[PDB]
Order: C-alpha cells, then sequence, then structure tokens
DNA sequence: GAATCATAAC
C-alpha cells in the first residue's frame, strides 16, 4: 500500500482531525488517543514533524518542556476532579511516527488494554518519563536508549500500586478495582 | 474452556 496511508502514519491524521482535537496552540495539537489504554488517555504532538525521539536533539529542548505543560494543563481541564493519578512519558520505542508525549490515568481501566505488552508498555522501564527525557536531552544532547526494551514487554504481570504478581490480564483487571 | 503466545497482514 501507500507510505502516506500506512498504519504507522495514523497520528499524522488525526492530529488535523478536529473531532480528536482537544487543545491546539501554535505549537503542539493535543487529540484523544484512538485506543486508549485507561479512562483517560491523550496525546501531545508538536505541529513540526519530527520522526520520533531519535531526531530529537536541544534546538527541541523548548519544545519537549511545553509538551509536558501542556499535558499538565489538559489533566487540569478535563480531569482536574478525578482522584486520579497520571504519568507523562514515551514509549522506548514507539510504533506510530511523529513524536508523541502519553499522558495517560493510572486506573488501566479500559478495555482496549488487552496484553502483557500492553501492561508492561506503560509499566516497566519501557515506558520513559517526560522529565527523564527532558532532561537527558538537556545534559547529553539526544535520546538513547540501552539493549532490551523488547524483552521488558514480555515480564511477567506485576500491578504497579502493589507491586503483586497477576497470573492473568483478566486477574489483572481484577485486581486493580482495589486501587480504586 | 480460558487465556497466552508467536506469527501474519503481499
Ligand atoms: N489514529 C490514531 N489516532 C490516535 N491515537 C492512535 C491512533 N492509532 C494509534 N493510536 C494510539 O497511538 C499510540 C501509539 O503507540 P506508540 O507508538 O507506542 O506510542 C497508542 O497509544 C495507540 O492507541
Ligand atoms: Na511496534
Ligand atoms: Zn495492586
Amino acid at each position: 500500500g501507500s507510505h502516506m496511508g500506512h498504519w504507522s502514519q495514523g497520528l499524522k491524521i488525526s492530529m488535523q482531525d478536529p473531532k480528536m482535537q482537544v487543545y491546539k496552540d501554535e505549537q503542539v495539537v493535543v487529540i484523544k488517543d484512538k485506543y486508549p489504554k485507561a479512562r483517560y488517555q491523550w496525546l501531545v504532538l508538536p505541529w513540526t514533524s519530527i520522526s520520533s525521539l531519535k531526531a530529537v536533539a536541544r534546538e527541541h529542548l523548548e519544545l519537549l518542556k511545553h509538551m509536558h505543560t501542556v499535558g499538565e494543563k489538559v489533566i487540569v481541564d478535563f480531569a482536574g476532579s478525578s482522584k486520579l493519578r497520571f504519568r507523562l512519558g514515551y514509549h522506548a520505542i514507539p510504533s506510530m511516527s511523529h513524536v508523541h508525549l502519553h499522558v495517560i490515568s493510572q486506573d488501566f481501566d479500559s478495555p482496549c488494554l488487552k496484553n502483557k505488552k500492553h501492561w508492561n508498555s506503560f509499566n516497566t522501564e519501557y515506558f520513559l518519563e517526560s522529565q527523564a527525557v527532558i532532561e537527558m536531552v538537556q545534559e547529553a544532547g539526544r535520546v538513547t536508549v540501552r539493549d532490551g526494551m523488547p524483552e521488558l514487554l514480555k515480564l511477567p504481570l506485576r500491578c504497579h500500586e502493589c507491586q503483586q504478581l497477576l497470573p492473568s490480564i483478566p486477574q489483572l483487571k481484577e485486581h486493580l478495582r482495589k486501587h480504586w
């Protein structure tokens, strides 16, 4: 099929769709995640095209910080009275093109969370904190990732709140209810 | 039987 129509290009289409946009400014857009893995999940994307964190440099440091500030503002404006915790960050190896910041609530209550890969992509070191990425760009000038990131996706299921080991996704989902 | 897992998408 075409390059423009390839599945990996889908964020470039969604980020221009008014029905998916929840915030816009001169630098970034925020969209709803199409397949949210928790009750709240947004993606913050720059208007300017940066393929992934592999292409980030110090010229982008202000932009990464702005993406983070905007993510925090979206939490306040859309979920400020929630008692939910949020994390902001980046998958160590993304699938979709165009750099994007995840802003995700920590309930992980969603039918789109279906497998161990989903769980571990948000609940191991595969999920890079936004602040950590920012500080790496500031101090080292680029984002690097160590070997072994795909292997993290195969780790046994473990609750992020209490560290209990769970044997299946259904049993993890039942367990997570206690932390609401 | 339920759930996981690797593989496939031309
Ligand atoms: N067309 C889309 N619009 C919005 N979010 C999307 C779309 N396609 C995939 N997603 C989400 O984009 C993210 C891509 O994951 P990653 O590349 O690992 O950061 C996932 O959270 C998906 O649910
Ligand atoms: Na992938
Ligand atoms: Zn727990």
